[PDB]
């Protein structure tokens, strides 16, 4: 006479399957058998042999919002143990996003778009992960939306996104899609100093991690040059050397996150 598995539990619930685990009987066993029926003769019954050293299970092939009896018997040859019991009743139909894209990309906000299966749809979940171990961004998102904009985010920065149809309570697997907000650029251009022949800039930092700033000067009718060296991070003054007196220089300061831009920080002074 065996003992039953012990400690039965489900781990996961979906609209087609389940997942079980058990801690096995301290005993040499043969196999398990696993039954899965319907409470209500609504449709097939399933019956799974495992191996003797089992001791998890996923059934799948199931019927949608349908309450089952699921049974763990633990065998040895032509014994059986009593069966371990639970019951699980399967989550209402319910299927990811199709198509799902990034459009668009801001300092503050992402943009995407995604289509579906014609289903009954109650709701979407979307999460944004950023990359730089900061809390995510939880939204819930109204039915009949196909073009979301997750507003709040911070600039220069790398997001995982999760979004997840819902049904009632049934959750799909998410889609996952990557994007960036872009670079937040310098702000507050001030001149502190001038000369007939140079200029000292100054700037307030950008709120993204940055890697560089980048300085271009431009008088009409010359393409634009840039400062040499590009200002490392931190460094919030420099000096444009070799122009001209008396003449109107425009000055475009860039931040960098490696190859990335920002878009610039723009203003003009004379001589």
């Amino acid at each position: 006479a065996i003992p039953a598995p012990t400690d039965l539990k489900f781990t996961q619930v979906t609209p087609t399957s389940l997942s079980a685990q058990w801690t096995p009987p301290n005993v040499q066993l043969t196999g398990y058998r696993v039954r899965v029926t319907p409470k209500e003769k609504t449709g097939p019954m399933k019956e799974i042999n495992l191996a003797p050293d089992s001791s998890s299970v996923v059934v799948s092939g199931l019927m949608v919002a349908t309450k089952y009896e699921v049974s763990v018997y633990a065998l040895k040859d032509t014994l059986t143990s009593r069966p371990a019991q639970g019951v699980v009743t399967t989550l209402e139909n319910v299927s990811p996003p199709r198509r799902a894209r990034v459009t668009d990309a801001t300092e503050t906000t992402i943009t995407i778009s995604w289509r579906t299966k014609t289903e009954t749809i109650t709701g979407f979940q979307v999460d944004a992960v950023p990359a730089n171990g900061q809390t995510p961004i939880q939204r819930t998102i109204k039915p009949d939306v196909r073009s979301y904009t997750i507003t709040g985010l911070q600039p220069g920065t790398d997001y995982k996104i999760y979004l997840y149809t819902l049904n009632d309570n049934a959750r799909s697997s998410p889609v996952v899609i990557d994007a960036s907000t872009a670079i937040d650029a310098p702000s507050n251009l001030r001149f502190l100093a001038t000369t007939p022949n140079s200029l000292l800039v100054s700037w307030q930092p950008p709120r993204a991690r940055i890697t560089g700033y980048i300085i271009k000067y431009e008088k009409p009718g010359s393409p634009p040059r840039e400062v040499v060296p590009r200002p490392r991070p931190g460094v919030t003054e420099a000096t444009i050397t070799g122009l001209e007196p008396g003449t109107e220089y425009t000055i475009y300061v860039i931040a960098l996150k490696n190859n990335q831009k920002s878009e610039p920080l723009i203003g003009r002074k004379k001589t």
